[PDB]
Order: structure tokens, then C-alpha cells, then sequence
């Protein structure tokens, strides 16, 4: 079934579902220090993304999940399983995309999403600023798979903005290499080439982008730009943190702030 296959996991009661989905290199068990404060006014839903080491490495297609429409459509099979109908989507990075473009095909299925750290696209044209120039992606990609566990180690403190001792690294190192190596290259490639620009005026649930401030993934104007391109409402916060995975490293400030996101709907 889907449940096994992603790790289902409902709790809490409500009229409404909130659906958290974790990013790159992380499991459900990520939301531990925020499903606390929602499960008496939410129904909550958790699953694992396909590929996370705590999934069979013989459901990863390679195939499915070198683009990130693989990732929609399993997640929208995961909402009609289990009837879930207009759902607050909460989701790092990449999930919050793959949940965006799950909202283009199915709209229905969304009240609003929550995306922590999105960005449509890492890499820079003459008119488009990611972050990252074409060329430095190609070297930190180029024989990735013989140094999957030297660059990720290596960059790991720089990407959460948090040193080897804290225990936000060391929880995310656990999760990050119970991947199989030829999983996680195939999904980091993935990533690091999406381009989901053309998508995002079709985009009409409405969006609440919060990042931190210092992000080596995401520029601060990433998030502008999302807000100017998305097709529906939006609204951007700017929180006074560091690092890509802020509701891991920076929880204190953060969870807050998701909560707020969560229960407050955008205004004029």
C-alpha cells in the first residue's frame, strides 16, 4: 500500500489536515518539535518522501524521481488515499516545490501552501540570480558519486549554518547517510538542475514563503521573486536565522514562525 510504502503516519483530529512534508536529506521525524502545538486543533498527515533512508530502496525508481513531477504525483496518490481535500501544505525546499507543482494538476487538494527555503531554480543567467554560477555547480557535482560523502560532510556545516558538535547537525548527518548513496546522488542532481520558473505563474493556491536570511541555497531576493512570479497570493517572511533547514537548526525562532503561517491566511 501507499501508507507502508511512505510511512504514513496521521495524528491529531480536526476539520482541517496539515500535511508536512519533509525536504533533502531529513524523514517525518524532522516536524518532532512542531507537531507538538498542532495535533489539538489539526488533523496532521506525515510521510516520507521516496528515496529518505528510511524508505525501501527497491520502490526508488531512478527513472521516477530524476524529475520532480515524480515526487507530485506521489504525494497527490498519498492526499486521495487518504481523502485529504484542501490541505495546509508545510514543506522544506524541494517538498514545497513538488507540492507546488502537485497544485497545478490538482488544485483541489490544496488550501494554501507553507514552504520553508523554497527557490524555483539554484543556478544564475544573465537576468535570473540563484546563487550559484553554472560552471561551480558543474565542480560540486563533477564526480559526485565518488565523493557523495566527502562534499556532504564538508558542506553540511556551511548549508545549515551550524557546526559539527550542535545537535541539529548531528541529527541531520544521521538521516542524510542512512540514504543509499546511488539514491542520494541521483536525487541531489535532480535538485541542483530543476528550473521551475515556467511553472510558477501557474501556481494559484495561495503561498507563504519564509526563508532565512542567510541562506547559502536561497538568496533573500529568491524569495521576492516567487512572490512577484506565483500566480496566485503570496506573501514572504524574512526571519532573522541562518541556514537552509531553519526548523531544524534555529527551531526557537522558526517553529513560530510556521505556526503563524499556518493559521494566519494572507491578507489584502
Amino acid at each position: 500500500s501507499i501508507g507502508l510504502a511512505h510511512n504514513v503516519t496521521i495524528l491529531g483530529s480536526g476539520e482541517t489536515t496539515v500535511v508536512l512534508g519533509h525536504g533533502y536529506g531529513t524523514d517525518q521525524s524532522v516536524w518532532k518539535l512542531l507537531v507538538p502545538y498542532l495535533v489539538d486543533d489539526y488533523k496532521v498527515l506525515l510521510y516520507d518522501h521516496m528515496g529518505a533512508g528510511t524508505t525501501n530502496p527497491d520502490y526508488f525508481d531512478f527513472d521516477r524521481y530524476s524529475s520532480l513531477e515524480g515526487y507530485s504525483y506521489d504525494l497527490i496518490a498519498i492526499l486521495e488515499e487518504f481523502q485529504v481535500s484542501k490541505c495546509i501544505y508545510v514543506g522544506h525546499s524541494m517538498s514545497s516545490m513538488a507540492a507546488a507543482v502537485a497544485s497545478i494538476f490538482r488544485p483541489d487538494l490544496f488550501h494554501k501552501l507553507v514552504m520553508i527555503s523554497p527557490t524555483p531554480r539554484l543556478i544564475n543567467t544573465e537576468e535570473y540570480y540563484g546563487g550559484f554560477e553554472q560552471k561551480v555547480m558543474d565542480e560540486t557535482l563533477r564526480s559526485l558519486d565518488e565523493n557523495f560523502k566527502s562534499l556532504s560532510l564538508g558542506t553540511a556545516p556551511l548549508l545549515l549554518a551550524c557546526d559539527l558538535e550542535s545537535a541539529a547537525m548531528q541529527e541531520y548527518c544521521r538521516t542524510l547517510f542512512n540514504m543509499r548513496p546511488d539514491i542520494a546522488c541521483c536525487i541531489t542532481r535532480m535538485i541542483c538542475g530543476l528550473d521551475l520558473r515556467p511553472y510558477l505563474g501557474h501556481v494559484t493556491v495561495p503561498c507563504h514563503i519564509i526563508q532565512s536570511s542567510n541562506d547559502i541555497m536561497v538568496p533573500v531576493a529568491v524569495g521576492e521573486y516567487l512572490r512577484k512570479n506565483l500566480g496566485g497570493p503570496s506573501v514572504v517572511e524574512v526571519m532573522p536565522t541562518e541556514g537552509h533547514l531553519p526548523h531544524l537548526s534555529m527551531p526557537e525562532v522558526t517553529i513560530p514562525v510556521v505556526l503563524r503561517h499556518i493559521r494566519q491566511d494572507i491578507t489584502d
